[PDB]
């Protein structure tokens, strides 16, 4: 599962 949004976004 990805909790992390775009970097830098």
């Amino acid at each position: 599962v990805d909790i992390h949004v775009w970097d830098g976004v």
